[PDB]
């Protein structure tokens, strides 16, 4: 007999995972360039900012799990979360001539995409039984979802900016959540197994309070908190205690699991290499971005492209990519394991490399004109792009061989995001150390110089150790 259907409630959750995806990453496609031009931040406090949130909305996540687990359950959460996105959003856009409003906006979204990120995929592993062959379909089209909005999203958002101002390219963005939103609120009925909020729980008194109320007075002064985080620049000390406590979790992990105690070794290794992979891909919304509005000649058709759509083509160079290995999948997947993992990364790297090699000689060669051109920008985003297949997958790839892979994984996950977003903030100051003199295409092409130059050397470490290793 034909295997039985997927679960239709996975249809409505693939849904709002478009429109989440549409909403996060229109903002971010807008939000350096509004930096800039809207509110006049210099380089370095534009750059600042955007990584400050770019580092909470990967630490937030943890929160939320734990808030879904332990009290509201995932479908509240994943409604709360989609919420509270949506309200920043309109924030955002309701005002965009205070400051105030967009630190308020920013910590409002980090909230409810913190709610989110985790429940989603929680909700949707919770569809299934613990043997059902569908799950690994659904989650894959999860992540076609993702991939999807990650795609359509700074389209869309670029050119209503363009057309209209910021103000409807924020709205656009929280349009989208609202209507993903709507249209997983229209499928409630399927829902109606997975697990309802904890009453009993939140009926409990802590200290003279009920725990809803202590619900309450968290979502009054949480946005406060990442509000006066981002105003001040301070969450570099949040990310020091959660990098401590990491590594308290492993420093235990070693202790426990001695037996694999060397495998733990390497998934460190790992976490240290990635995350400089991150670091150097986390230009590109920041240092790249406005490499292109600036110094980049975006005519075309008698048209100018608006500098935000090419944060479209990572993507499509991601998913394309995918799917080509997807095409390409062999049995050869044998033998020296290890090297071949340490193989990959280093090919990662390398691509890494040329990317910021064509950006560098781009920005060079344009003084035969005056500004750079469009197709080896569009190269170089395209390499860097395909540089991210041989990281994260085969960093969750080794890590997932353990037992206890779940926490090692969000571990992974909060290192390589948190930790690569803010030393890509820290990285990208090198840009502009010429604040005086302003702005010049000449300190782009020496970062992007010195971006590859270190990028090989860390390719050659990398290869001549895991080859010297071999003999």
């Amino acid at each position: 007999m034909k295997t039985p259907s997927q679960p239709r409630a996975i249809y409505y959750i693939v849904a709002i995972q478009i429109w989440e995806y549409f909403s996060f990453y229109g903002m971010r496609a807008l939000l350096i360039l509004y930096l800039t031009h809207q509110l006049g931040f210099d380089d370095n406090h534009a750059i600042s900012l955007f990584s400050a949130y770019a580092s909470l909305v990967y630490v937030t996540p943890i929160l939320g799990g734990w808030l879904a687990d332990r009290l509201l359950g995932n479908r509240t959460a994943v409604i709360a979360g989609a919420l509270l996105m949506t309200l920043g959003h309109v924030v955002l856009g309701i005002d965009t001539n205070s400051t105030f409003s967009l630190y308020l906006a920013l910590a409002i979204i980090i909230c409810g995409y913190g709610l989110f990120k985790s429940n989603i995929s929680c909700l949707l592993g919770e569809l299934y039984d613990e043997n059902d062959h569908r799950r690994d379909g659904g989650f894959s089209l999860l992540y076609a979802a993702g991939n999807i909005g990650s795609i359509a999203a700074p389209i869309a958002c670029g050119l209503a900016a363009q057309w209209y101002g910021w103000h409807v390219g924020f709205a656009l963005a929280g349009g989208g959540m609202f209507i993903g939103l709507l249209i997983f609120l229209s499928g409630h009925r399927h829902f109606q197994s997975t697990r309802s909020m904890d009453k009993k729980a939140l009926t409990s008194v802590k200290f003279a309070l009920p725990v809803w109320s202590w619900l309450v007075v968290m979502l009054c002064l949480a946005p406060v908190f990442f509000t006066l985080l981002l105003e001040n620049d301070w969450s570099g000390y949040l990310l020091a205690i959660v990098c401590l406590i990491a590594a308290q979790i492993i420093a235990r992990m070693m202790i426990k699991f001695p037996e694999h105690r060397r495998a733990l070794w390497q998934i460190v290794l790992l976490m240290f290499v990635g995350t400089l992979f991150w670091v150097l891909a986390q230009q590109g919304g920041s240092t790249i971005s406005l490499f292109i509005d600036r110094f980049v000649n975006r005519q075309a058709f008698n048209i100018e492209v608006p500098t935000a759509l090419f944060q479209s083509v990572n993507a499509i160079a991601v998913m394309l990519a995918g799917v080509v290995l997807a095409w390409l999948a062999s049995p050869e997947s044998r033998g020296n394991s290890t090297l071949r993992v340490w193989l990959k990364f280093a090919f990662g790297l390398l691509l890494m490399a040329c990317g910021f090699m064509l950006l560098a000689f781009d920005a060079r060669h344009a003084a035969a004109d005056g500004q750079a051109s469009m197709g080896v920008m569009i190269s170089g985003l395209a390499l860097m792009g395909f540089a991210e297949l041989f990281i994260d997958p085969v960093a969750i790839a080794q890590i997932t061989r353990l037992k206890m892979s779940g926490v090692l994984t969000g571990i992974y996950m909060l290192a390589t995001g948190a930790v690569a977003n803010w030393l890509a903030g820290v990285v990208a100051q090198q840009t502009t150390e010429s604040q005086i003199s302003g702005m010049a295409i000449a300190a782009y092409q020496r970062f992007f110089s010195q971006m590859g130059e270190w990028t090989l050397a860390c390719v050659a470490i990398i290869v001549v150790l895991a080859f010297a290793t071999r003999f």
